[PDB]
C-alpha cells in the first residue's frame, strides 16, 4: 500500500498517494516531518534511537526481516499494519524505504470470529 522514504535521519523525503489515503497527512504536510510522527509512544519516543542504535551497530531489526506494527493515523486512530524497510543510498547517505501493508481488515474479522 504505502510507500515511505526517509534520510538516515528518519525525516520523511518522500510520501506516496497510497500513504496519503493511509495515514491521512498530504505529502507536503507530510515531507520534512520526523517519520515518527506515525506512531504512538512509546515507540515514537524511541524511533530515533531505533535508526542510530542500527547505524552504528549494523544489526538489522525489521531490515530485511519484516515484523507487524501499530501504526497511527493523523486523527490519532491506530492500526496494525506490516512493515518492511529497505536499504538504500543516495548521494553517499543512506536512505530507507518503508512498505506498508495495513492489516486493519483481517485483524478484525479475526476479532469478529473470535467473538462468534
Ligand atoms: C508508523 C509506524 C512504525 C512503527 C511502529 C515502527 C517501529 C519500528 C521498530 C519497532 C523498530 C526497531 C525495533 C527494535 O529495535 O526491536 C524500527 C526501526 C526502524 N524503522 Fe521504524 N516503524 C514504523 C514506520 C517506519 C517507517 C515508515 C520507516 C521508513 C523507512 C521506518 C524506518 C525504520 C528504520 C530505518 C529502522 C532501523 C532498522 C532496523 O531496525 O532494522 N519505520 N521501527
Amino acid at each position: 500500500d504505502a510507500m515511505i522514504v526517509i534520510d538516515g535521519h528518519g525525516i520523511i523525503q518522500l510520501f506516496s498517494t497510497a500513504a496519503e489515503r493511509l495515514f491521512g497527512w498530504s505529502e507536503l504536510e507530510a515531507i520534512g516531518q520526523n517519520v515518527n510522527i506515525l506512531m504512538p509512544e512509546p515507540d515514537r519516543s524511541r524511533h530515533d534511537s531505533y535508526i542510530s542504535r542500527y547505524r552504528t551497530t549494523s544489526d538489522p531489526h525489521i531490515i530485511g526481516i519484516g515484523r507487524i506494527v501499530t501504526g497511527k493515523r493523523r486523527d490519532g486512530t491506530t492500526f496494525p499494519m506490516h512493515l518492511s524497510i529497505g536499504e538504500m543510498q543516495s548521494g553517499g547517505e543512506p536512505y530507507f524505504t518503508g512498505f506498508v501493508r495495513d492489516l486493519t481488515e483481517h485483524q478484525q474479522t479475526q476479532a469478529r470470529l473470535q467473538e462468534l
